[PDB]
């Protein structure tokens, strides 16, 4: 029981190991590899050594990558940074980006494809 829950609401499908969840509503998903999860909700989601705030994640894996009051449905992510933006597409793939209310700061490292990027 490596997870440290603070009034947050984890599903038995769902797993959270080695991290931290405040007010975190978790179902059907995982919460892994010091994550650290406040008031968000994941929805089918995978969650590794990432942090979210005020954040809504659906059917995504998010990795290495912090969350702040955004929404990726269906989308994968990496080593990322999103502040206020609403993510989306089947086939949505970010990695190595700073996204701040659907503009994504142009970077070399950062490559994003299949997404559909907006403000919250």
């Amino acid at each position: 029981g490596t997870c440290v829950n603070t009034n947050s609401q984890i599903t038995a499908n769902s797993q959270c190991v080695k991290s931290t969840a405040t007010n975190c509503y978790i179902d059907n998903s995982q919460l892994v590899d010091t994550s650290i999860c406040t008031r968000s909700q994941y929805s089918d989601a995978n969650v590794k050594k990432s942090v979210t705030t005020d954040c809504n994640i659906d059917k995504s894996q998010v990795y290495l990558t912090t969350c702040t009051g955004s929404q990726y449905n269906g989308i994968y992510i990496r080593s990322s940074t999103t502040t206020g933006t609403s993510i989306s597409g089947p086939g949505c793939s970010i990695s190595t980006c700073t996204i701040t209310r659907g503009v994504a700061t142009p970077a070399a490292a950062c490559k994003i494809s299949g997404c559909s990027l907006s403000a919250m």
